[PDB]
This record gives structure tokens, C-alpha cells and sequence, in this order.
DNA sequence: GTCGG
DNA sequence: GCTGATGCGCC
DNA sequence: CCGACGGCGCATCAGC
């Protein structure tokens, strides 16, 4: 936590200009700023320092002096200090609450957990889910069930079609010592760019995990994204693991490559990688890396062989998964 | 909020 | 129905 | 100073 102070200071107010004042571009600004300073191998000592970095300019300076000085950012003890902030900040980290929901909820008098529990009638199906396991969806996941919940998602999927392959991804393929949740790249030969030779791919895997109990709550299901919760089996007498968020994404077996890279993120390594092709002419999303024409207009898929073929495109050093975290 | 053109 | 916009989600 | 800021799946809703 060598600027831990700092990077606090810029994730806090990246939270704000999203859950409430609903500033995306601010938001992203900050966690790119949080970033970068994450990175530098030395203790700022100025805010003029931190200006040399790429992401951080004259206001990011200005507040880590102000933060340097004193501690603290005016800015924030008030932001803390502030009813509708605080209760919107809060309401946002219920899964399915996003910054409209929040805000709406607030003007209706719902501000704490109490009052989500007295309106459960007021919530979607998402909404409602993430308000039961609220608790059990703030706790991290460790490597070691991690690596149980692994065994069971590979071994149940192999048992429904040995074609198959199913591959963890997020945090967990970046090789983190705990994760905030599972998510599952699939893949299936039937399923490709050119043909879905079979139907009801994704729906297959979803109902054998419901069926041994490992998927307990669906938040959302499409052909592609399954967005759920699901729970370790505990021995007798023990104490239930908590409940956990599980996505799993069907990608096109010829897009495995785009498809993991975008999976493995993170977040903030995909949209600086995503930006630098566009300075590059090229466009990449899960699916192909395209060249852009004098248009703007994206090409046809390129071909790419492995991971590094989309780095080699942008002109970027392989970076192995481990070093795409923050 | 930042930054390259 | 359908389409397009929006909210919330994923990395 | 200015336009752009990553790209898309699923749920929900307004308008036809
Ligand atoms: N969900 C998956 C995972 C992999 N593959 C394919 C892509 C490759 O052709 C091969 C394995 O590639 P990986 O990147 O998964 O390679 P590993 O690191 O697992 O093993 P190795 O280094 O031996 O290739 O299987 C797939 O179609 N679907
Ligand atoms: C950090 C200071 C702010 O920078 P931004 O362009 O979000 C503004 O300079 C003033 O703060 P605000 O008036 O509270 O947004
Ligand atoms: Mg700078
Ligand atoms: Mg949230
Ligand atoms: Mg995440
Ligand atoms: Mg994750
Ligand atoms: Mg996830």
C-alpha cells in the first residue's frame, strides 16, 4: 500500500462522480489516475510529481497536495458528511442498484437496509437477489475455494458434453490470492463466428449446475451471459460458505483469444488496451480485433492465433495475465 | 477530469 | 409483437 | 480550447 492514501482518496471520489453525480467520464478519469499511481514505484511526495504521470492533470495535483498536507480532502469529509450522498453511495452497492435506482429509491424515503427489507414489493428480481446475500457479496472469494469452484464448474460441464471447455478467468487467471467473484469463459465446438449448429448451448450448463446445487439464483440468462449466485457444498455440522456471484459467457470458439483476453481484464487494463488500438486504427471488442478506414468504419476480423497476435496488432509488449491487475 | 491534435 | 433508448451489469 | 473517452449482453420500457 505504498500510495494507498492517495489511490483510496481518487477510488472515492470516482464513486461519487458515478453513483451520484452520474459522471462516467469523471469516474473513469479517477480509476485511471488510482491506476497509474497504484504503479509508480515510489512515495509521492508532491502533487507535481503525480502530474508527470499519465491521467493525472492539474485538479488530481491540486487535491494530492491538499491530501498530503492535511490528511484528508475537504471534498470528501463533506461528501460523507452529505444524507442523499451517503445514502445513494450506499443503496449503489446493492447489486441490481445502479445510480438512477439509488437516486429514485432516496427521494422515496428508502435510504438503509431496513428500508430495502420493508419494500421488498419496490425491487426487480435483480434487486431482490442482491438485497438477500447483500452481506455474502461484499465478502472475497480465497484462491483455495476458488480452486474448488473450479473443479466442480469443469468437472460438471465435462459431464454434460466432453467438447466443452470451460476457463476461469477476472481476477482468478491474473493469478489473485482471493477474488469478488467466478466468472467462466465457454466455449463449445457447435458454437462458432460462422454457426450455432446446436441450440440451448449455455442453458445446458446453467441447469446441471442447478442441478447438483451449485447455481442457486439466477440474476439474468441470455443464448450468450449467464449472470447468477452460487455456493460451495459444506461438510456436516460446519458453517454454509457464503453464496457468491458466478457469470459465465458463451464466446465462439474461433473468438476464443479476443474472448479470454477480454475476460481476464482487468476493467482498467481492457479500456487503456481498448484505447490505445483506437490511437492505433484498430477497434477490439470480445469477438475480433478490426482495423478502422478514413471513415472511422471498422474492417473485417483480423486473424489472431493467441493472445499476444492482439498485442502484437497495437504494437504492445505481451503482458501475461498476472500483470494486468491494478 | 485528462489529454493529444 | 417489434425497435431503439436506457439502466445495470461484465471484464 | 475542444472532442473523445471501450465495447457489449440482458432487462426493462416507451412508442408504434
Ligand atoms: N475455453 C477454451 C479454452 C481453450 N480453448 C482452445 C484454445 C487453444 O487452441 C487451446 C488451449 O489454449 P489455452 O490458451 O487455454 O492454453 P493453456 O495455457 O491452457 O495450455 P497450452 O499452453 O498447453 O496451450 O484450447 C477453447 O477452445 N476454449
Ligand atoms: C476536483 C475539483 C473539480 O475537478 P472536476 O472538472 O470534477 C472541480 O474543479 C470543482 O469541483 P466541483 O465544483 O465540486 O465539481
Ligand atoms: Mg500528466
Ligand atoms: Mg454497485
Ligand atoms: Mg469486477
Ligand atoms: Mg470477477
Ligand atoms: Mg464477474
Amino acid at each position: 500500500t505504498l500510495n494507498g492514501g492517495i489511490t483510496d482518496m481518487l477510488t472515492e471520489l470516482a464513486n461519487f462522480e458515478k453513483n451520484v453525480s452520474q459522471a462516467i467520464h469523471k469516474y473513469n478519469a479517477y480509476r485511471k489516475a488510482a491506476s497509474v499511481i497504484a504503479k509508480y514505484p515510489h512515495k509521492i511526495k508532491s502533487g507535481a510529481e503525480a502530474k508527470k504521470l499519465p491521467g493525472v492533470g492539474t485538479k488530481i495535483a491540486e487535491k494530492i497536495d491538499e491530501f498530503l498536507a492535511t490528511g484528508k480532502l475537504r471534498k470528501l469529509e463533506k461528501i460523507r458528511q452529505d444524507d442523499t450522498s451517503s445514502s445513494i453511495n450506499f443503496l449503489t452497492r446493492v447489486s441490481g442498484i445502479g445510480p438512477s435506482a439509488a437516486r429514485k429509491f432516496v427521494d422515496e424515503g428508502i435510504k438503509t437496509l431496513e428500508d430495502l427489507r420493508k419494500n421488498e414489493d419496490k425491487l426487480n428480481h435483480h434487486q431482490r437477489i442482491g438485497l438477500k446475500y447483500f452481506g455474502d457479496f461484499e465478502k472475497r472469494i480465497p484462491r483455495e475455494e476458488m480452486l474448488q469452484m473450479q473443479d466442480i464448474v469443469l468437472n460438471e460441464v465435462k459431464k454434460v458434453d466432453s467438447e466443452y471447455i470451460a476457463t476461469v478467468c477476472g481476477s482468478f487467471r491474473r493469478g489473485a490470492e482471493s477474488s469478488g467473484d467466478m466468472d467462466v469463459l465457454l466455449t463449445h465446438p457447435s458454437f462458432t463466428s460462422e454457426s450455432t449448429k446446436q441450440p440451448k448451448l449455455l442453458h445446458q450448463v446453467v441447469e446441471q449446475l442447478q442441478k447438483v446445487h451449485f447455481i442457486t439464483d439466477t440474476l439474468s440468462k441470455g443464448e450468450t451471459k449467464f449472470m447468477g449466485v452460487c455456493q460451495l457444498p459444506s461438510k456436516n455440522d460446519e458453517k454454509e460458505y457464503p453464496h457468491r456471484r458466478i457469470d459465465i459467457r458463451l464466446i465462439p470458439k474461433d473468438q476464443y483469444y479476443c474472448g479470454v483476453l477480454y475476460f481476464t481484464g482487468s476493467d482498467i487494463f481492457n479500456k487503456n488496451m481498448r484505447a490505445h488500438a483506437l490511437e492505433k486504427g484498430f477497434t477490439i471488442n470480445e469477438y475480433t480485433i478490426r482495423p478502422l478506414g478514413v471513415t472511422g468504419v471498422a474492417g473485417e476480423p483480423l486473424p489472431v492465433d493467441s493472445e499476444k497476435d492482439i498485442f502484437d496488432y497495437i504494437q504492445w509488449k505481451y503482458r501475461e495475465p498476472k500483470d494486468r491487475s491494478e
